[PDB]
């Protein structure tokens, strides 16, 4: 009778007797064996299972068309709040069926770190796409942090450990690479540079036009206004009043609306605090709240210029070789010169850094100008970060997966 | 009605027994841990996590000896055959299951320090903080970074203020302290007890006591004629280096020491204990003595003609004494210039010079009636401040206390 | 405050969970069994230890599943999977962990025999046990020995009085089997309910259905033209009665049915008996048999109570009754005097004297009719109502309050 | 790891700690327990399930004192105190530590009835059985039917060959217990012993030392001219009654054997225990001398000129001193008629009569020498089928072979 298992034993009974919720855990502890690998079950969860959403739907996607006969899995934590298109069958996190599910599967698929108490065996391909070309350094790379409940060495340790699991790991770019290989403790070896599934569509369908038009009309856009998507991060220093009523945003809509009005209709991808708290009263048909849009990569295609200050998605919008604006109002607060980023913000990003929303909205009367006026910045920074990108990488997985499945049916 | 608590206890009892885990003693004590096991006449001491027999709590229990013989006495070590204990009590190692009987059974906690929070204090038993020392480094609740492993600050904090709560009486040295602990550790002020320390009530009762002072002195083969400084600095994290094997011999140079006061001084040295196994006091005999393993401090303050420290609480215990004090501080630029991070104003109210080289300190060493003559107002209000309470009867308070507290129990 | 009880229900657990005993399910129920765990409209039944869907219990069911069908019906069954049940209910594993979730909750056990001691009983939950017939050898306390297995005869006693304890409304027969539980099972007559037995409803109400009579008959392949003859031993450590007689004398008027014990049953190689001895010892409803038969031969068994309601005749080979301790006192009523039929030890003559039934019901109507109004006065097939009734009155109080 | 055996006493011993048990020594007796705890010259004696010091161990340990008194001798008793052991042997009381780290320890077992189930007698040690007497009634085995209650007749076989089987030696006394044993012990021929009881051997060696036959007679202030006749009923459940408060005097009517013996003879009565405490021989001074709670049988037989008594092993160990028996058999109807409960022909082959009036018996033994005569020849041929294998060296025996093994244990 081994230690080892008399200590996941105990504290089953413990959990049993007791009547916590956990209990659906401890028995999965135990009971987790190589042999519930069916070496055809597949699953998927993105963002840690809040969404049928990024490059785990595309690989998904990918794999119904030409692999339609596996087990196909969905992890959610609202399962029946979450529409999945095909042969996939959903369950809800820290239930039965969701540890059912993990301990099945060949191959876990994901875009976001799957947590520590699931049991991956080395029978199992655990399959990382991540979420992004990074432009705050993370993980290892990062100095302090004073996250509550845990000291950095050990939320360091953790980390260390979820990437140590990752068999294959996504990237976008060289620099991701780079930055990976050792935030992620990882080796190169295990690194498939291939480019984002979720950003396929950005390379297949920027042209097909039926698709533009549906995006359109599901959102019930304007017809003769171009888009503007307005995409700022989250700030802690910006929540007050237990989020009730806000400050309106700096950008100041009364302003982008008497200036463009017109000529633009423009899109506010919140974080969803924010979304909550916004009035938009007033700009019916011109600023239209997009902050819940299941698809990002879908409210890109239709968007003729990004505005956006700190985030992993200029570096997704940037495939389209489209103009890109930068809004960092706060931009002082933000450690002077800052190294805490990767890249060099000040010296190679594709548009005018703005630190007042005025020269900007004067600046987005003429896009055409905008464009030439940056064509040579926008094109650098294409070749640097977008250049990896062939629209094949939701079929590079699925075959991957595929491959990968033949040989253990044997 | 299921015992949901008991459950939990029995389950980590049994994991422990079965994996041949060291704390099968601790669950087994923390199952049965009774109400009952109480014994009004039994009394648990032990100082500085079980390290010494020392400090407060041995005043206390050599006092009780003599007016109390007939109570049950149990003192608890890390290493009891290392630990010699005068008159009647018995000695428990640590984590051993006797030392959870002890603490099972007396009525009578009584220690210095932090003892441990998986030890269960009933509200049957009375526990005695004596604590260690009148604070001058900011402690506990009025820290601000605790980058201690394992831990963060505010998890530190939390379990501190655990064990204060368990806290029934604790002993304060002055006016100052009580500020400070009330907040510092989270207490009623009804629950201190000002009245000095059990251990400085050697500083008040026997400094002219020529016979004792001499015992002391040969106790450590001291040369006669030679009047004593004592030197006893905080331990330094930095000035740590290859293994501890050999330091840079002390900043205060005890070359030039000798070379200066040879002749008239005996200096004592009482160095942390990493320190004190890489000295190389070869070439300083008779004149530089160790004195790192010394059971008890407060005899050295007794034979001391000055102290030289920086800073430490030492400082508060030795001026009941009204002797010099030589504060030898010269790392003090890398302490944050102009500091607050002690509770008093380091800068001015100290008894005594700051000395940032050993150089003018070692000159002004030479004539001690000088210094004594010079600061001896700053000296006198250093006193009057942090001293006006010891009459050397703290050891007697609380053996009073905790007789009384018994008597009552036997009803 | 150290619950000492709980102490060692977990520790049994712990040892039960790690040795991987088959018991874990059971240590577990014990541990977690709390009097909170009980639904008002959860009722239990078990017949014969579980090894039927049989007798009173199963009456008392079918007959509170016509009436009050929305309450929560569970049967317990040595294997569920070999049983049918009509209706409604769900049937329960014996040990499986449905089981105990089951005792746990019911607010009732309805069952016929002695349910385990390991189940717990709450101050809370109603067990009502009908017991399986009117006595003829003594049992529970009134007896004098009982080497039997791995147990001494007190020990055997102190544990039946401890089930009998557990015994909240005990099913009596008749003042005779009343007098007689009172002293057997250690019971207060409060407590016992005289209105005879659920199982034998039919026995009363049904013993014209002609109808009915047809479709038992026909359930069971039986000659359109014969009589039919019951043969019901009782248990011991071919056959005595004689079959290759018994055919040449009656095979011309009568079938005869023989319901033996499994063990005894297929040992029987009834062949070129095939449309005169039927086996149907494993039959399910008895009930049903004594309805359609002419009349019965037995030996010293309580089925004679129950089939005397019919007040047909009864004939006792009692071949066996040199080597019962001759003049035999173990028998809490005189069984050479008074009962409704000849005694025979040689099964020779209990033959021709069988060849004509009617001689024999005259010749003792006066001592059937004697037996119907000591033992058989009492059972109103109106039993299954009662306790059905009971029941349902009982989950009222329980669900107000 | 944890090994299934392990953990089962594990869990019992964690149940008796915690539940202050008062078998908590057995349990961890249990845990830690191992073929390695021998030594082996310690030696363990017990007799009568530790009621006593007395028979075959007294005098197995006895010898070995005088000739081996080197090794650790130990005597198990249920109350060590109410016991006084001749010799160097340190005693101990049933299921205490000590108790335990006896049977642990022990490299031998000396033992006279059986020793309880949960002792574990190691591979590595020699449990010698000398039981304690040639069988009239059937044992173990042998026995029919057997109501006893808290065990059925099967359980009761089953646990005692368990115990039998334990047995390394098992000493006869005669062919005829050994035909029996090897049957109804479930015995191997070649563990048995005929040697003899050691406790007879005093029945041999000193029938005749009137030096001291004399020490016992005035241990018992018997009187000078008088000879000694003994009455040693077995129990019979028959007579007890009435909190055992008053008894009914005895069937042998001692008022008439007192008008008929008196002037000659004193009689020994031998009763049970609980007889004892409640026979009032008030006015038979001097007569009848209550002889019940004697700390040695042997010793008794030594003296006796004749000895009365039924069914009862005894006759066989009185017989190697070759006097007259009577059999005092009154209830012998009773007695299952013509049994076959016993072993040996009753109706013939003891060497005395059977009385069921006690009148004629009294007469009878008026004149022990026409009884020595008319029945000499009955005696002899008992002598010879039960008798004739006691050297008067049993002891010795059992002692050397004791030795002798712990020779070879010595490498
Ligand atoms: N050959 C038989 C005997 C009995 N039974 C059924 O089992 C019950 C018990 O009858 P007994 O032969 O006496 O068996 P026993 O368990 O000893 O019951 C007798 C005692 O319980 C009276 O209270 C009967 O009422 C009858 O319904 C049956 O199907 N077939
Ligand atoms: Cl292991
Ligand atoms: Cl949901
Ligand atoms: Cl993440
Ligand atoms: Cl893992
Ligand atoms: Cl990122
Ligand atoms: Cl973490
Ligand atoms: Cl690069
Ligand atoms: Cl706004
Ligand atoms: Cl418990
Ligand atoms: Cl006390
Ligand atoms: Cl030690
Ligand atoms: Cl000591
Ligand atoms: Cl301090
Ligand atoms: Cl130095
Ligand atoms: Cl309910
Ligand atoms: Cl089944
Ligand atoms: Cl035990
Ligand atoms: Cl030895
Ligand atoms: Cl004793
Ligand atoms: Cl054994
Ligand atoms: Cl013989």
């Amino acid at each position: 009778f081994k230690v080892n298992q008399f200590r996941k034993t105990l504290r089953h009974v413990k959990n049993i007797v007791l009547r916590r919720k956990n209990k659906e855990r401890s028995l999965y502890d135990l009971t987790d064996k190589e042999d519930n690998v069916k070496p055809k079950t597949i699953v998927f969860e993105s963002f840690g299972g809040k969404n049928y959403s990024d490059s785990p739907k595309y690989i998904y996607e990918y794999m119904q068309k030409y692999y339609p006969n596996y087990r196909y899995i969905w992890s959610f934590k609202n399962p029946d709040k979450n529409v999945v298109p095909g042969s996939a069958e959903k369950v809800k996190r820290n239930s039965a069926e969701y540890y059912q599910a993990y301990s099945e599967a060949s191959h876990w698929v994901s875009n976001a770190r799957t947590p520590l108490y699931l049991n991956k065996k080395e029978n199992q391909t655990y399959i990382q796409t991540w979420n992004g070309t990074p432009l705050k350094r993370l993980a290892n790379d990062m100095k302090v942090v004073r996250m509550p409940g845990t000291t950095t060495p050990k939320y360091k340790r953790n980390f260390n450990r979820e990437t140590s699991r990752w068999d294959y790991l996504i990237s976008p770019n060289r620099y991701s690479t780079e930055i990976f290989r050792s935030a992620f403790w990882m080796d190169e070896e295990r690194i498939l540079e291939i480019g984002y599934p979720r950003n396929d569509v950005l390379v297949n369908r920027a042209n097909d036009q039926e698709y533009l038009d549906e995006i359109r009309t599901h959102l019930n856009l304007p017809s003769d206004k171009k888009v503007i998507m307005y995409a700022p991060t989250w700030r802690d220093d910006e929540f007050v009043s237990k989020g009730k009523y806000l400050f309106e945003l700096k950008i100041d809509l009364d302003n982008l609306y008497k200036e463009l009005g017109d000529d633009y209709v423009i899109l506010l991808r919140m974080h969803y605090l924010i979304s909550n708290a916004l009035d938009l009263s007033g700009y019916e048909n011109f600023a239209i709240d997009v902050s819940n849009y299941n698809d990002v990569s879908e409210l890109f295609l239709i968007s003729d210029c990004l505005i956006t200050d700190y985030s992993s998605v200029m570096f997704d919008y940037g495939i389209l070789k489209r103009p890109q604006f930068f809004f960092a109002y706060d931009i002082d607060k933000y450690d002077k010169g800052l190294r805490g980023f990767y890249m060099n913000y000040m010296e190679d990003l594709p548009g005018p850094i703005y630190t007042e929303p005025y020269g900007l909205a004067k600046e987005l009367k003429n896009l055409d100008k905008v464009q030439q006026q940056y064509q040579e910045k926008i094109d650098a920074f294409y070749d640097r970060f977008c250049s990896v990108d062939n629209g094949k990488a939701s079929q590079y997985i699925g075959d991957l997966i595929h491959k990968d499945i033949k040989e253990q049916l044997e």
